[PDB]
């Protein structure tokens, strides 16, 4: 690659070595395990580049990582792409067969794997063909990664290549029959970092990430680049605490002891942290979790705002950066009380710098932002995957009409607030309308005798795709289908016929099929019952 | 231009229509003249695009602007580049012959000119060949720009082109025999905006620009893109106040009445504002001027910090964005008293996100950042001009060794603070060393009987390029050359022989040649005396 | 595609419409189901092209077929490639998960499927994404293919395209973790047809295919193009009988009634046909089966030659045409008695026209054709797959050293006879030598008390990869491991130490893991026991 120095390329090494701030005595902390400064972190990154080069890793190669959140994962975020290789982030919560599929599909050359994921490997290792080396990672001195790093020099000259070289890849299960692979370039990751820093860095006084913060992730580093936050923290040169495996007591201790002020997580882990007993005597009033990944419920938001936590939501997916929108509150909206707060903070948010985000219908017509007209969200941004790796027909559907299709159904306010209402697939196509299964499920779950409910589409010749319910009861709880029907038929203010209560078809089921991720399997649910 | 929607191009229209924040009721204020909201501003930008298209302006064309800071200049910053044309910003403080040269060199098609610069035009209009239309701008209803805009529609579909299309150009006098033309692309301006927003937006608590600020420029909009601040303010959607022609009373009233909180200026105007009588009864403790363009003196910095002004310096040039470095203070450095503050705040600063900035010697060897070793600053950044327009030999010297040569001589601290010490040309090459003329000039001007001094290089056969002084005395003030020599020879702690006092050669001169910009002409000074 | 008529392209349509012989009253017979002449067959091929075009099938598309051997499969062999589409032949003996994988990997647009394979589909249909139409095939009038064909015209102008356009694809399980996809072009299939017709057509008086023969396949049409024989039969214009689903009574009746004279099959089906009772009163002395796919055993060859059957073997794989070599006997070798005959006829054969076929060692050195030195067979021919579809690392290993690696271990005679001795993977790497597991297995199975044996590689620190046995006993049969050891240790004339009897390690096991194809799983066998 011959480059003229005038033609600036946006590479991840510029992110590491041309930061917003660099303090060589700031520290990276791994749990109660290890602790070292930013000068050691830079040295270790160069050593890791030396070690990878010694193993025969080249510019086009793929190195796969399977570990928890640690300093080693942070070093892989930089060293692998800076040598020109491609970081394949393995989703360890998939089943072994899916994991084997993604390793075969990506064609990894080396696998870095934690010792306590060696049992998943034991049952798929006979079928792996492309992998020449396995490096076992441990939390003590017996780590093979530490031994590899120790015998290398702290010197390395990182190459210059085109900014459009692929940097990372990971696989998303979604709604297809096999996992799909997304990928991003150096330019896209660099631009995601600066775009989000421009958006949440400039907020007047709520929900801002700045150079005085202390960062600790609580959302996996293999999911969406950990929302890109490990890159933005490094760019800001702030203290970074890595908890390892998520255990609520350990997490609460790390927050108290290392004085964490910025995190991301998902509603389940936040509920676990707040409902822990050890959390009752803890000061939380300097902490700023952003909750992405699932809809933040208003009840959880309210419970968190009474502990003085600056909780807010964000939106994104595997195909999109991940960040597309965040909730940011004006000085007047900060004057409201906890209920009007909890309403705003639970929204999907407003779109970030350099994002388009229209709501459209099935034929790609743009719907008004009136506050109630719903449609599918389609986006244009500087950091979207152009297609699925090694895939054509699914890629065409991803980018239909010149926009990226998120698969989520929402309405937008006239002031720009986005409220996701359901999924495109999950929408019931009764008669001629589209009711959301989410609101009906939420109504039914409000019952004092219900633990879970799913809503699916059964058919009808007269009203087409019509609603149906599965309900699961609690300890020694028995409420019939007809009673549930009446309870639902109570409510008012809905569409269709009357307010949609003649097709509820509620059924009580011991269990609802759930994936390995813990999300109810709507595909198998509609396979079994019909 | 055919683009696939996947391939995202970084254009200025995305800056206008994909902001960090958009409030359609936020306002743009022109002095006491006009006031309208952001919704009117977007409408006017589309109208201006319609009007330019009607005049035959095409993608490659050049529109030249000659006005003060106003809303019209802000509209030209967006409309001209968004149609694909090139905005040539005319430096109205140059002499008429230089202005004529730059108009001929750039080959402008249309000229927008304020009525009170029509006398400069009257004497160069006979020699302009390429210009087909002159639009006269006025501060009342008789403006030709307002009439052109009124008869257009508020609708316009802005094209998509390559991100490497040139957006702006302007000319810098510098050290050559004619002005040199620099140019920037859409990608470079967009990246300058996000890089600076990432740097100064994320500061913990001092010197930050955010979405709650009110912006008013006090540095010309034709100089360096006004430090890029008009783009960053628009991106943040904050209130923007344009003062027009700089008069200190009007400026102080605008600060008081519109509640301005962020500005940029140069030391002379700041001294005028602080030394005004009307400024004695004014609250200044929410104002954050950044002083670039010349070295901020410690005495001015101290006088400003006792009025509670958040004053800080920044560094950049016509060839470089303009921003390369800014002073940003840590929470501990904010605990210091006004003297240790005034020391830090007057430094050139630390480099911003995505900037390299080495100090080097004459043969391109990198000098240590020990705190006192000086050398020329050379930089790499995403927003540097690749060459001078229509120029080859000077362009080769600009990028010698694969780095951009700034022409400034500085040392860097081990913590990253840059202190500019002099110019490369102005360095005295006595014997084998390089003394700075700036420190000697500063010493000599400390005298209670001196109004100004210049230091230049006279020659010597024995000590080569040796120092020489020109001094100008005050009202009825007479101090001989020998007395000045003794006064200088007093001081201690310097290099060369003894502490360099045998070649001072001080001469008293009624005047020192000054350019139209007001900067002492070192070239003519060394032409006259030798 | 613009072609000059001078530049002749080798396309499959030339095979159909420029044959060696065309008799429009010759007939295609499907079992006891249907019967029509070659003029109807050409008309139906044009109708099928019309129907496929009406469904939106284009030049690059993929149509997948899942049926038994019938006239419809023969029509798919021509119509799909002649329109420029790609025929994906689905292996219905794979498990449903593998079938689903190959459908996803190939990205089929339409699926033609027989009604009695609809239960495999029912359990993978929820996970198929790319398929827009399913055409159900039946053996009566209710076939959807017949209905589609009836409403089309018998006219169609077939395009001219490049001869290097892909025509067919199918997937082979082999030794990797997922099935691999091979593909062939029009040129390759045409050249395979003429090369084999040149080889076996010109034989003096044994084992020749000519224009007076009657052809009936007994090896699946989805396996290797049915050894390319359906193309060669059509080219010769001979009568073609398709039996449908292989049932020995039906097959014997078809041979007797339609007077079949040329077939291909595998040893198991031939053993079933010869050992049937209905076969005892059948004249077989005009029939010429070629046995490929597995090694033809000498005992089966001898039993077939006493019924006066012209039995001979052939060699090929999914990656190679399939044909690479056939046994062809000289007039002197036809004078030998049934034992010396059965020896020659069971060999792998000699290579066919335009085939290279060297035996090599692990470092790609060419071994002598002395008659006993063994090595891996590597080939060059006009009809080999250049790589695996969507695959890089496995493709590199397929073509290592500039030759295609078959994975089989054989020695070659000085007269050119090839005798395959084992697989490359199955070779035991004891000490420094390579014994074949096949000869040891054959010895052990000779025991009067054994039903099956497998030999695998257990390890040893002293002799490296050393032999091990699994044995299964017959009805109420019990012979210990030590007795088996002694029985084996009897024999003489072998290598290593003594004659290799100290590491036999025989174990009696109720069952030996078998794949869905019925081939013993050596991979799982070495996974379980070690
Ligand atoms: N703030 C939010 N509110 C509501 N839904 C959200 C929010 N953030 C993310 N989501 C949902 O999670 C999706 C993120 O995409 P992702 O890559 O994680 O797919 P996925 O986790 O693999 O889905 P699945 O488990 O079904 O296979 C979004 O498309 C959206 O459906
Ligand atoms: N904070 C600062 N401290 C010291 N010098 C500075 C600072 N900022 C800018 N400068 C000086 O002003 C220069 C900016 O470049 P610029 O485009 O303005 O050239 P110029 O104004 O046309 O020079 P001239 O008047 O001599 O022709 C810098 O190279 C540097 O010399
Ligand atoms: N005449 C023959 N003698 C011995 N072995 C043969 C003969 N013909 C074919 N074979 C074997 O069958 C192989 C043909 O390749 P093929 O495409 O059928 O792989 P496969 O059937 O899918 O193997 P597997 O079941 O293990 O997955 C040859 O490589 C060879 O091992």
């Amino acid at each position: 690659y011959v480059n003229d120095p005038s033609n600036y390329q946006l590479l991840i090494k510029n992110l590491l070595f041309s930061p917003v701030a660099f303090n060589p005595e700031q520290e990276i902390v791994y749990a109660n395990h290890r602790r070292h400064s930013y000068k050691t972190f830079h040295d270790r990154v160069r050593q890791f580049a030396n070690a990878l080069t010694k193993m025969g890793v080249k510019k086009g190669d793929t190195v796969a990582v399977m570990d928890y959140d640690s300093h080693r994962y942070l070093e892989c975020y930089f060293a692998i792409p800076m040598i020109g290789a491609k970081l394949h982030m393995i989703n360890v919560r998939l089943s072994p067969e899916q994991i084997l599929y993604t390793i075969d599909h990506a064609e990894d050359d080396i696998i870095l794997i934690h010792e306590e994921f060696l049992p998943i490997l034991d049952q798929i290792k006979g079928r792996i063909d492309t992998v020449t080396r396995y490096v076992v990672l441990r939390d003590d001195e017996e780590c093979e990664y530490e031994r590899l790093l120790e015998q290398e020099s702290t010197e390395y000259n990182f190459p210059d290549f085109d900014e459009n070289t692929v940097a990372t890849t990971f696989y998303t299960t979604g709604t297809t029959g096999f996992p799909k692979g997304v990928f991003f370039t150096h330019r896209q990751l660099v631009l995601h970092t600066m775009g989000i820093l421009s958006t949440i860095g400039t907020n007047a006084s709520q929900g801002r990430l700045h150079q005085g913060d202390i960062y600790m992730p609580i959302t996996p580093m293999f999911h969406v680049h950990a929302w890109g936050l490990p890159y933005m923290a490094t760019m800001l040169g702030v203290k970074q605490v890595y908890p390892g495996k998520y255990v609520p007591d350990v997490l609460l201790n790390l927050i108290e002891q290392e004085k964490v002020t910025f995190s991301h997580c998902v509603p389940t882990i936040l509920h676990l942290l707040l409902s822990s007993p050890k959390s009752k005597a803890m000061d939380f009033s300097g902490w700023k979790v952003v909750i992405g990944g699932a809809a933040l419920p208003k009840a959880l938001c309210k419970s968190a705002l009474e502990r003085d936590i600056d909780v807010f939501a964000g939106y994104g997916m595997s195909e999109t950066g991940p960040i597309l929108s965040i909730v940011q509150l004006t000085p007047e909206q900060l004057e409201l009380d906890v209920d009007q707060q909890a309403e705003y903070r639970s929204k999907t948010g407003k779109k970030v710098a350099l994002v388009e985000a229209y709501i459209v219908d099935e034929d790609m017509n743009k719907l008004p932002h009136d506050g109630e007209t719903a449609g599918e969200i389609v986006v244009r941004a500087p950091w979207l995957t152009p297609n699925y790796y090694k895939d054509n027909k699914n890629s065409k559907a991803l980018w239909r009409g010149g926009y990226l299709h998120t698969g989520d159904v929402a309405h937008i306010d006239d002031e720009g607030f986005i409220k996701i209402t359901d999924r495109v697939k999950d929408m019931i196509k009764i008669s001629g309308e589209w009711v959301s299964s989410l609101e009906l499920e939420d109504i039914l779950h409000q019952h004092q005798s219900v633990s879970e409910v799913a809503v699916i589409g059964m058919p009808h010749n007269k009203w087409g795709e019509v609603p149906l319910a599965l309900v699961t009861l609690k300890e020694d709880a028995q409420v019939t289908e007809k009673e549930l029907l009446g309870f639902a038929k109570d409510f008012i203010n809905k569409g269709i016929l009357a307010r949609e209560a003649l097709l509820l078809k509620v059924k009580i089921v011991d269990e609802i099929a759930k994936t390995s991720v813990g999300k109810v399997d709507k595909k198998e649910l509609r396979k079994l019952h019909l």
